[PDB]
């Protein structure tokens, strides 16, 4: 695997003990519209930015060893929003990994789309489709790129596929548990959240990997989205930490 | 006909806060019992005692505001940190507090209803959850979710499992399975979501508590232990999430 580029700031990961740095992190990537109002820039160039936040949090989660990776980068919430933002948000996410699939190959990322097609354009569900195929058998880290995902919606998708081999007589209606609904969900083998960081002050989980959040840990940043890089993941991880 | 709230001690009263933005579902975790017997030199279970008035104070908070809904997290079944005594009280404990106190529930207009498996409750548990139901159960002005021998996962798998029981008997088609249908299987489906999340101590965590219904609720961690927690707290909390 080709390593990580380290940071314009010359700024290195912390010195942690590895029992502390937690296995799999889950971020929300908010401000993005924020971020532009501020500085006077049209909401598209908030997302823009963000490309190259999420990117630089990547290459910290290779330098401190932390194994998985899920960013909330298209919540099913978007379809609220105007047609002409939901247009520039497919064709941006679109963009996004055909632009960085290689070097995510390269850095020996493995791209798992967790989410439904539902109304995604058939564009978007190829590149993440390929994106998938490309790089299944990388394993130094896992990025879930959560694309027209909601949590609840996975859960029910999980029960439904569970139905769906109880009516077939594979499974007994008396052994459904935990662990049985847990098999059904989009990716079994990404074990829990130890670590839920938000970027930006609203303090919510706003539907994002519920069941596997149950018990991890919230840090709530003040860092809008664009302003996000791997200093930011790297103190969300010492938060972490000493929290033991 | 009601009998109002006895108004707090230091004569606080409710703030005046838009009907709209009062939450109309607060779930509260209480924690901290232990950490305020040990500043003041007293056994664990004596912070649990003191922990009664708190939140007995909070559902007056709750009847002076006109918030509807209050889920308390009274006792989890995944009491992992907690030594078998402790386990031992706080089964009893939760009894006896629901015995106590349902009369003077009854008389103010609680609806109790029990969110939890029956599992590895004594019958003695469960018989005065059972009665504190029946006694209430026909009372509008305050509904309090009572969550003993809860989790969130346990619920959602319990609804997943009787949702498949109804799939089996071939009552249910299993591709006729979405969150809606999930949704109509949680222990209490007339119960909304929860719109305010209270996390009482520094511990920024969602500990398993409601977790399919608090998929969209705002977080508010605040310093307070439980056993100093009183209605004024809970409006701080409420006074938060207008804010917001």
């Amino acid at each position: 695997p080709i390593p990580p580029q380290p940071h314009p700031s010359g700024a290195r990961p912390p010195q942690l003990p590895r029992e502390l740095i937690p296995r799999h992190v889950a971020i929300v990537m908010d401000g993005n519209g924020r971020w532009a109002k501020q500085r006077g820039l049209p909401r598209t160039e908030g997302h823009k930015a963000g490309e190259s936040s999420l990117f630089d949090v990547i290459e910290g989660a290779l330098e401190l060893g932390v194994p998985y990776l899920s960013a909330y980068a298209f919540s099913t919430e978007n379809w609220k929003r105007s047609p002409d933002e939901v247009r520039f948000l497919m064709g941006f996410n679109r963009d996004v990994i055909r632009r960085r699939r290689d070097e995510l190959h390269a850095r020996g990322v493995r791209v798992r789309w967790a989410g439904r097609p539902g109304r995604l354009w058939k564009s978007v569900i190829k590149e993440l489709t390929e994106a998938e195929e490309l790089t299944k058998h990388n394993t130094k880290l896992t990025l879930q790129f959560c694309v027209n995902y909601g949590g609840r919606a996975e859960i029910a998708d999980a029960a439904a596929a569970l139905a769906r081999d109880v009516a077939a007589g594979r499974l007994s209606p008396n052994r459904v548990t935990e662990a049985t609904l847990a098999r059904y969900l989009y990716h079994p083998d990404i074990p829990d959240v130890d670590l839920f960081i938000r970027s930006s002050g609203e303090q919510r989980l706003s539907n994002f990997l519920l069941w596997q959040s149950s018990y991890a840990e919230f840090v709530f940043l003040d860092t809008l989205w664009p302003d996000f890089d791997r200093r930011h993941f790297w103190q969300a991880c010492e938060i972490y930490a000493r929290r033991d």
